[PDB]
């Protein structure tokens, strides 16, 4: 377990908690380009199980995922509904590679 | 401006306004051909945003407006359902030429 460690002591009774962001400050990023991934799920609205509504495939134009364009219409109102559905997960693997750059770190 | 003057001498600070409506008459009405005006639209629920519901253009000759005619069924009661939809609007483009025929008033 110990060869695990990432710091020199133990977070003993009553240390101080300093806090780092203590102005209002807009953040620059940084990571290593592997610490943070999206994880997308398909969403099978084109099954035979969904017979009622259309549904199509959907490109979202730069990220590089896809989601599903679905309409469906009703007769008591005369009124259809479009839906546009994209599944995925935001992750970071990797959090100690992600860094934040606060400027202006005063008072 | 004047090219369109349809009546004698304009409302003078106070002349008596003449009711014509002193009995409960059922009406005989007379018109110039084409002062009423039928404005008949389309209902675009043929449209992709409606899928699960079948759309049919429905005629009915015997006035000339073409309406819409609509069926859609559910699963859970193994049940469909029929609309027949028409838009249009009466409109009276020459009052003037439409008239009433009032008879028997006297109160």
């Amino acid at each position: 377990q110990r060869a695990y460690a990432n710091v020199n002591t133990s977070l003993a009774d009553a240390m101080a908690v300093n806090i780092l962001n203590v102005k209002d400050a807009r953040t620059n990023v940084f990571w290593a380009d592997d610490a943070i991934r999206i994880v997308s799920q398909p969403i099978p609205a084109n099954h035979e199980l969904f017979a009622g509504m259309k549904t199509t495939s959907f490109s979202i134009p730069d990220v590089g995922l896809n989601g599903i364009f679905a309409t469906q219409g009703d007769i008591s109102t005369l009124s259809g509904l479009c839906r546009i559905a994209l599944w995925y997960g935001v992750n970071a693997t990797r959090p100690e590679a992600i860094g934040v750059g606060l400027p202006g770190q005063t008072a």
